[PDB]
């Protein structure tokens, strides 16, 4: 039997301002979950989620023109390929994009209605195998 050895690192860099954080990002490109961590509702009409997968072209999801993330609640935005059911206010389906994107560097940023980044979560996976 041949010997095996590997080093795998998974890092998550999160930054949050305001009421809504990027709570969880799927490594399989299926969903992005946001959470209102405050005790007040947050209107997110025409807010955006910008996804930067390494040097890939930027993917931009846009919320419905009227959408509220209530206090303490979560919303999961599913890519169209995930096979999820569109069920607001907790589950929204991004019909135009089949995947959020897979890769070793995944940056997900929440953008408010005026174009400012208010929260983000960046996933980085590094793997080295001994040859």
């Amino acid at each position: 039997l041949e010997s095996t050895e590997s080093r795998s690192s998974f890092s998550q860099h999160a930054r949050t301002s305001g009421r809504v954080a990027v709570e969880e990002v799927d490594e399989e490109g299926k969903f992005v979950r946001l959470r209102n961590k405050s005790n007040e509702d947050q209107s997110m009409g025409n807010w955006q989620i910008k996804r930067q997968n390494g040097d890939d072209p930027l993917l931009t999801y846009r919320f419905p023109p009227k959408f509220t993330l209530k206090a303490g609640q979560v919303v999961t935005i599913w890519a169209a390929g995930a096979g999820a059911t569109h069920s607001p206010p907790t589950d929204l389906v991004w019909k135009a994009q089949n995947t959020w994107g897979c890769g070793n560097s995944l940056r997900t940023a929440l953008i408010n209605s005026t174009g400012e980044e208010v929260a983000m979560r960046k996933l980085v996976r590094s793997v080295t195998v001994v040859e």
